């Protein structure tokens, strides 16, 4: 409910300001970059004395702090598991207030009563699902009740709760600056809001969704997915695998460098149906995939395997196919699929480049012959389309595909 909003930090015509009506002073110092297109984020780094600093000084209010909520979008790169301690958003003055910091895989909200007494709650990201760092946009919501609980949500899901110690002096200043605690990282923020009440589960999820274009598909880091751009296409079940080729088949190989994404072939997404005013990829767009291998441009498309892999299964491969083959055998309908853990998409086989769905793109290990195979079948982990009878796979995580920018 926006009637409780008492701070609203936003980029408006390339100027950070408070749009809430309470007109807090916003000062910008040093290397702060503002994004002129959505989501209109500001960017800070950790290097230099000219490091980047946003000071928000609230105006005449702090008379409304028995319950409050803090909400914002944030992205950190490269947020590695051994990250040193950093304060990033600080509102502490004379040893009381609150603070937001990061260390290792933790983001920590600290409610500071005195120099001696101090409570914190945190979100610790799942390292097993983020081998290359948690470098994706996420939505933080912190709700505090001075006579109740102190909670943190991430992407609208509750993570950590603590009872507040019942007896605090709040600072009028909020300072966005990446300050190390006695290699270089970047930080993006947008839509930093403070509410003068304790938001509940329902309001937080309404808020969460209201700040996104739900039908704009996202890349792995949460930025808008785009046509005519090189990506690494990776399946959620097999994040430790890169795309390769054998014969006319696409095969997935195990990564040598698991702490980043720089292996295998790159795909470019090509629009067939969609909005031409921009380059963004949207749900119900129909599209196809190109990839460049040994300087020859191929396109992804179905092919007949050496043997039947299973009922209703057809493998997806890299073929030198003319546009009419792409239409019949390699056109897809994309739908966004965002989870707490990842920004992904589902891909349905298009009937002749229409929005009519014939199957779903999944993945699996199958034993058959590719390339120069002759005498024996071999196990290959391949992208595979389940035709017609794919109802059980709709909820399956094997149909969740992500796209990591390959610059
Ligand atoms: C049937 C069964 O329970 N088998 C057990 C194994 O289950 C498979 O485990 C492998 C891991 O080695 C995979 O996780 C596989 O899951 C998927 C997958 O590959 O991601 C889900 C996909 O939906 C499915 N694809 C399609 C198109 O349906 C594939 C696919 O069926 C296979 O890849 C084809 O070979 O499978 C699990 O099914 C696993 O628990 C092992 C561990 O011991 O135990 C087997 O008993």
């Amino acid at each position: 409910i926006n009637d409780s909003k008492i701070l609203s930090l936003q980029n408006k015509k390339n100027t950070l300001m408070d749009t809430s009506g309470y007109n807090a002073e916003v000062r910008v110092e040093g290397n702060v970059q503002l994004n002129p297109i959505f989501p209109f984020d500001f960017k800070l780094g950790s290097s230099g004395d000219d490091r980047g600093k946003v000071i928000v000084t609230q105006n005449e209010y702090n008379a409304m702090y028995e319950s409050f909520s803090i909400s914002f979008w944030i992205r950190i790169n490269k947020w590695v598991s051994n990250l040193p301690g950093y304060t990033i958003i600080d509102s502490v003055k004379n040893n009381s207030g609150w603070s937001i910091g990061i260390i290792s895989n933790f983001l920590v909200f600290t409610l500071k009563q005195n120099e001696n007494s101090e409570q914190d709650i945190n979100f610790s990201y799942d390292i097993s699902k983020n081998a290359a760092g948690y470098n994706k946009w996420f939505f933080v919501t912190i709700t505090t009740n001075m006579m109740g609980n102190m909670m943190i949500y991430i992407n609208g899901k509750l993570i950590d709760t603590i009872k507040v110690k019942e007896l605090i002096n709040f600072s009028k200043t909020i300072t966005f600056q990446m300050n190390k605690i006695p290699d270089n990282i970047n930080m993006w923020i947008r839509d930093f809001y403070i509410f003068a009440k304790e938001l509940d589960d329902k309001d937080i999820n309404i808020l969460f969704n209201s700040l996104q274009y739900t039908n704009v598909v996202k890349d792995y880091w949460g930025n808008d997915l785009r046509y005519d751009k090189e990506y690494y296409m990776i399946n959620v079940n097999y994040m430790n695998r890169y795309m390769s080729k054998k014969g006319n088949g696409i095969v997935f190989n195990t990564r040598k460098n698991n702490n980043d994404f720089n292996e295998g072939y790159k795909i470019i997404i090509k629009r067939i149906r969609g909005n031409t005013n921009d380059t963004r990829v949207r749900g119900e767009n129909v599209l196809y995939f190109n990839t460049t291998i040994d300087n020859k441009q191929y396109s992804l498309g179905m092919y007949k395997p050496s043997r039947n892999l299973g009922t209703d299964l057809v493998p997806l491969g890299a073929l030198d196919q003319p546009m009419d083959e792409i239409r019949k055998y390699g056109s897809f309908i994309i739908q966004p699929c965002n989870t707490f853990d990842y920004y992904a998409s589902q891909l349905f086989l298009s009937s002749n480049a229409t929005t009519n769905r014939l199957g779903i793109l999944s993945i699996g290990s199958y034993s058959f012959k590719l390339g120069d195979d002759y005498w024996f079948n071999h196990e290959y982990l391949i992208p595979v389309i389940k035709i017609e009878h794919y109802a059980s796979l709709l909820e399956s995580t094997s149909t969740h595909w992500v796209f990591v920018p390959a610059s």
